[PDB]
């Protein structure tokens, strides 16, 4: 845990997805938003496609690859990192490759055959998602489920609400660096944390 020297100023971002307050990821609002709806619906036409499935069948899958992932089936197409890969929860003769959204944050357990090669010219695009923390606040008993639903409807989680957010810590998780931000919706402004505290979710 640090403390940002020369923070900069404040931006709006969108919370594109949420695990708890200390790991949720943000979008930043601007034009590579729009270009990623652009991304979804041209992926979404190329894959939905089996003739382009099938020009894209994987034959070995890696931990760390950038692969091309349904949501949910019939549903929307989305570049996807294997972060790991296991046993079928329901049927171990089966594997799932646990894929994160690379340009949301979520995480989910695809059956691997589902997956395919992502076309390189797909990877142009800047990878959306950043991973932060809740700044200032911590779990009050590590976070109450009921507590992590709250912090979803204050932020509005993939719902493309704009929150204004401004970095006051970090933490170091090569390595990589997590901003701990405040988030501050504004209509006055209501202090994301600050709610979560006053409502005793957090300490």
């Amino acid at each position: 845990l640090y403390f940002q020297s020369n923070a900069g100023p404040s931006i709006e971002v969108y919370v594109s997805a949420v695990s708890s307050p200390s790991r949720f990821w943000v979008q930043f609002v601007g034009p590579q938003v729009a270009q990623l709806d652009d991304l979804v619906a041209h992926m979404t036409e190329y894959y939905s496609k089996k003739e382009n499935r099938e020009a894209h069948t994987l034959r070995h899958v890696s931990v760390g690859q950038v692969v091309a992932a349904v949501f949910r089936h019939d549903g929307r197409w989305y570049r996807a990192r294997v972060h790991d890969i296991r046993p079928n929860e329901f049927d171990s003769s089966q594997q799932v490759a646990d894929v994160f959204y690379l340009d949301y944050g979520d995480s989910e357990y695809v059956a691997t055959h589902e997956l395919c090669e992502l076309r390189a010219d797909l990877l142009r695009l800047r990878f959306q998602a950043m991973e932060c923390f809740l700044a200032g606040v911590r779990p009050a008993s590590k976070w109450h489920p009921q507590a992590v639903e709250r912090f979803e409807e204050l932020t509005q989680v993939a719902r493309w609400k704009a929150l204004v957010s401004r970095t006051c810590t970090y933490k170091k998780t090569k390595d990589k660096e997590i901003p701990g931000i405040k988030l501050f919706d504004v209509t006055g402004e209501l202090d994301v944390g600050a709610v979560l505290v006053a409502e005793g979710w957090a300490v």
